[PDB]
């Protein structure tokens, strides 16, 4: 019924790109047309990799064969990291295309550049921001990401809502900032989380829903958990448009399963008091099927 | 628990491959590691498709980049269509690594090669036939050939039950200890619109010596071209029997009935797309996979083996 075309990476083995976002929204109701951005054997937290990248040519020549068999129709468009500028400008024109054939389709970009250090080409740092934000719907960048396209520090949550604001006149009406560097009531030990959903009411007025999440740290480096968390806000706003806390309870609810599934099965697969390898931490995505068809809510949003 | 290396074909759009396998699979418990030996914008089927093809060299590379991390390992190994004898090659040496690895490691292969027209023709180079029957089969344990690939690998015209199943003795005889011919021409007992299987499993027995279980069923014959039907088949297959490793009249009757809703959902769908009596494109005859999710995780039984 609601078809998505994700352009991600994908691994032999492991779940990162198209392969941590293809499995979820298909158990969630969702077609998906997936473009395999790169085929390595695993991601480059391994110890070695190998694979091969596909060019933004052959992205190009695979989107024309689903042009000339009238099937280049979605009702979302889904991407998240990319290395090469070349490849994410040919991004940009398919979702102008796609919305220019389609005005209510939906762009969830996750703008995968850097954390706490960038690691993608600074290149892409303009792209993002003068290119895919202004053409995204909703976007899931962490604190720095945030910083980087608005430009501004972030000390404060009136600070991050402040640049949330200005990332939504640049475009999209729906910001998650997933990770930041904010206090919490909570503890150290718990992350917080911002949303800001601009809802258009019939009378024309528009009125920002600000919403607060906190939510306990796993103490484990994980890959891939970007692209599975856009893949599932995608699915929950989706079922609730116009109700941002509730789709992202339960998107941060199916994170949570996910990564407490994945991290207790990491530690049994290693010895007791062992750090868990890079192959042991891959996310335990087909043992969490059920929770993410259904997530038992976890996690409550505070609306401001 | 249990990990399947998928070597197939991957399409942007559409269930054939990898595409037809790894969401089944999943959804059905198991991991999968799968090398897209294509990636297409769609199956061929289609009037256009555009891509690439996997090199052979860049298989062994993806293989060697598992091999030195030490995650090259697995529990079955499925393979479909390929088009390239060195690839077929260099997935043989890749199985036969594996199984000096494991030896209990089972080897899924749909020696996928031609089908019949009501005569029969290949739709794969002539040169897979020699490598299908001298180097691939002989390392595979479960194979589910059609009547045309068997009569292809057996050297022998199948004409009777009798003779299906003395080809697939030799079938066995070549490596296989499960053998499933998925479609045939042989008569059926409810008509002309009902299709015959045939299944033969070799049992080792407590003695020590070997029984082969052979199984007839039949199903109504669906008034569609479908893609991938094999690779969802063999993908399973491969499930149905990891849970019933000695009951193969289950096995099938499990993967046939999930076929069948699979396949009347998707003609029932691509129907309703197209007008009313107007013939569904190859674009609306795309397995409704999503769709058909719960009915792949516990298919409501609507076929029934008659054992032998």
């Amino acid at each position: 019924e609601c078809r998505v075309l994700s352009i991600q990476s994908h691994v032999v083995r492991g779940y990162v790109g198209n392969r941590a976002a293809m499995f979820p929204l298909q158990v969630l109701g969702f077609e998906v047309d997936a473009v395999n951005s790169v085929q390595f054997s695993n991601h480059t937290g391994y110890a070695h990799w190998k694979g091969q990248v596909l060019k933004s040519q052959e992205l190009h020549e695979l989107y024309e064969g689903l042009k000339v068999n009238d099937v280049n129709k979605y009702d979302y468009v889904l991407t998240g990291y990319t290395r090469d500028k070349s490849f994410l400008a040919m991004v940009v024109d398919i979702v102008r295309e796609l919305k220019q054939q389609n005005s209510r389709l939906v762009y969830v970009c996750d703008p995968v550049m850097g954390d706490k250090s960038m690691y993608v080409p600074q290149d892409l740092l303009p792209v993002y921001r003068d290119k895919v934000v202004p053409v995204a719907d909703i976007i899931t960048p962490n604190q720095f990401e945030a910083e980087l396209l608005s430009g501004r520090k972030i000390h404060s949550q009136e600070e991050a809502f402040e640049v949330m604001d200005m990332l939504h006149c640049m475009g999209p009406d729906t910001v998650v900032i997933t990770s930041s560097d904010l206090p919490s009531s909570q503890g150290s030990d718990y992350l917080i989380a911002l949303g800001s959903q601009r809802m258009r009411k019939p009378d024309g007025s528009t009125v920002t829903q600000r919403i607060r999440m906190e939510m306990r740290k796993v103490e484990a480096v994980f890959v891939g958990t970007g692209d599975l968390f856009a893949a599932m806000l995608l699915a929950w706003t989706h079922k609730h448009p116009d109700n941002l806390k509730v789709a992202c309870e339960k998107t941060v609810s199916a994170m949570q399963h996910v990564l407490q599934r994945t991290i207790r099965c990491a530690k049994a697969e290693a010895g007791e008091g062992q750090k868990p390898s890079p192959a042991q931490l891959e996310l335990r995505m087909v043992q969490s099927k059920r929770d993410i068809e259904d997530p038992e809510i976890v996690v409550q949003a505070t609306v401001l």
